[PDB]
């Protein structure tokens, strides 16, 4: 499933994250554009020997199960593929909580420093609430 500009936007508040723990509407959908650009199927394995699974470029290595990354925590305990289907109802379970953790958004590569500060009213434009 390969999504369209305002066919990834409405889904995101379907789940609650709209003003998350101090995480608004405003924080989330650039990342998507530059770490699977708005792609469901972008699998990149990163030099720290973990690879990206899902839209959200998530490493093995402290989160999922892919079984070739040993001294994971494999906290999340799922297939760590099923981070990966169209169906994406149960991967934010994890986006929750690991920003509990309380070193913030600062997980990401890109957003950080590429999408953050930046205009973000805008993506939210164009498009009905």
């Amino acid at each position: 499933k390969v999504f369209g500009r305002c066919e990834l936007a409405a889904a995101m508040k379907r789940h609650g994250l709209d003003n998350y723990r101090g995480y608004s509407l405003g924080n989330w959908v650039c990342a998507a554009k530059f770490e699977s650009n708005f792609n469901t199927q972008a699998t990149n394995r990163n030099t720290d020997g973990s690879t990206d699974y899902g839209i959200l470029q998530i490493n093995s290595r402290w989160w999922c199960n892919d079984g070739r990354t040993p001294g994971s925590r494999n906290l999340c305990n799922i297939p760590c593929s099923a981070l990966l289907s169209s169906d994406i109802t149960a991967s934010v379970n994890c986006a929750k909580k690991i920003v509990s953790d309380g070193n913030g958004m600062n997980a990401w590569v890109a957003w950080r420093n590429r999408c953050k500060g930046t205009d973000v009213q805008a993506w939210i434009r164009g498009c009905r609430l």
